[PDB]
């Protein structure tokens, strides 16, 4: 089968997520302000659904059709551990457990976010090891299992310069 | 995680094998082919083979990757230091797993008694698979992690358990 990374993809300013062949979910700061067309479709034949930090693209013909519908949740249960799938340009995949916390509005390097506030589970330093988030990482999805079923739950929206916490932009 | 780390690791029988320097390089005693006489165009005559159970030495008497510069190697690492384990998958995809590193353990796992360091995986909660875990392909992939200016390897992989949240790194 088709893996959960080939549906995370380079958009805009950073990354989006293949829900199913018609549904691709990002962060809404890392779409382009000048477009009349993506992934090679013209503006007049997408639906563009904005909740803050969180827009889903819904395609009228099937762009990704080698892929299956996932579950789509409004942000998980406070206390579930969920993998922000981060792709790099070097060609790394960076899956790192976050604990999700409260919907919330919080401060970000001086900026007010709304979003699933979530906690970096990889440790102090991360010195320069691959264990955090870093400004071209915006849009990466939140996932995690539930029985058989993956869920994905929302887009990475804003980080703390510290790392530790984390925002999730969510479907409303 | 460097290039130069990713440049040491090489495809190698069932899985993999690290150079720590022109003429070292080490694996997991099980990845490698039984009636093999010859390693990187060399007889057996001209190499010293140093095995302690599922951790296997290969000492070259001339040098196969004088690209390299030789590199610390240690016996496994200080409980509760995070590792990256740096798995290469289908398609010049680079994942560098992270581990948080327990106790030398004695194990049964499926068929077979393991005897390494124990570690966790950060990536998920539930990481049973190749999304967010290892795969039996995976065997002799190198254990590494950043100290103040340089990188340290401190093992290779030599197993998994059932659920995929535990994995055993073979040590010197
Ligand atoms: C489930 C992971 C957790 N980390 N800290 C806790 N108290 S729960």
């Amino acid at each position: 089968p088709p893996t959960l990374w080939s549906r995370v993809t380079k958009f805009g300013s950073g990354w989006g997520f293949w829900v199913s062949p018609t549904v691709f979910i990002t962060t809404t700061h890392v779409i382009p302000t000048s477009a009349k067309e993506f992934f090679g479709e013209p503006l007049t034949s997408i639906a563009i659904h904005r909740a803050g930090e969180f827009t889903l693209f819904r395609f009228s013909k099937k762009i990704r059709p080698d892929l299956t519908g996932m579950i789509l949740e409004e942000g998980c249960p406070e206390g579930t551990v969920c993998s922000v799938l981060i792709k790099r340009d070097s060609g790394e995949l960076l899956p790192l457990a976050v604990r999700m916390g409260a919907i919330a509005s919080m401060r970000i390097q001086g900026r007010l976010v709304h979003g699933q506030s979530g906690m970096l589970l990889t440790g102090a330093n991360a010195k320069g090891m691959d264990l955090g988030t870093i400004p071209g990482d915006c849009g990466a999805p939140y996932v995690y299992k539930r029985a058989n079923d993956w869920v994905v739950c929302g887009v990475h929206a804003a980080a703390t310069k510290s790392g530790n916490t984390v925002v999730c932009a969510v479907q409303a």
